[PDB]
């Protein structure tokens, strides 16, 4: 034999291993409408009635956006809006309360709920109404049979809901 001396320099002692990590895809929509019917008066809804285009989602990211448009996600071709329509408005007190409404995504629709915090309620500056207010709920990608290739271990059958609102009077 002979004996040799490592190259520290060119000498690399090296391990790969794989693992998971758990993160939460966070998005919202650029292009929505809403019509929203609200009493100051009694702290209650009327109606609320929104509808997002489905092309219009941001997860800031542009490859998955494009994705979720693809027929295993939203199948935006075919159902290029997705709708709310509250049916029912409980209210607990006049910073909270229970609505009820169905939501349709890709043409199946089933019937939620979210709660209403109501943030505020004002006359504005100029003597016209305001509100601000949160709804938020847990939905089942199985409730609606979406994404249904995609496993519920690589992502989570829950999706949560964060509609917040600053909304102003109408006319």
């Amino acid at each position: 034999m002979k004996e040799y001396t490592l190259d520290k320099a060119h000498t690399d002692v090296g391990f790969k291993i794989k693992h998971l990590q758990i993160s939460n895809v966070k998005g919202n929509f650029k292009d929505y409408s809403a019509v929203i019917d609200f009493d100051p008066a009694s702290a209650e809804f009327k109606k609320l009635d929104v509808t997002i285009k489905i092309a219009s989602v941001n997860t800031e990211n542009q490859t998955r956006d494009n994705h979720l448009q693809q027929d295993d996600f939203f199948k935006a071709k075919k159902y290029p809006d997705m709708t709310f329509t509250m049916k029912k408005y409980e209210k607990i007190d006049n910073e909270k309360g229970k609505m009820t409404g169905t939501l349709t995504i890709a043409g199946v629709s089933k019937d939620i709920v979210l709660d209403a915090e109501i943030g505020g309620v004002a006359k504005g500056k100029d003597g016209k109404e305001k509100i601000g207010f949160s709804l938020n709920g847990k939905i089942k990608r199985s409730d609606f049979k979406f994404a249904t290739s995609t496993s519920t271990i690589t992502l989570s059958d829950d999706i949560n809901l964060c509609i917040e609102v600053e909304a102003n009077e109408k006319e």
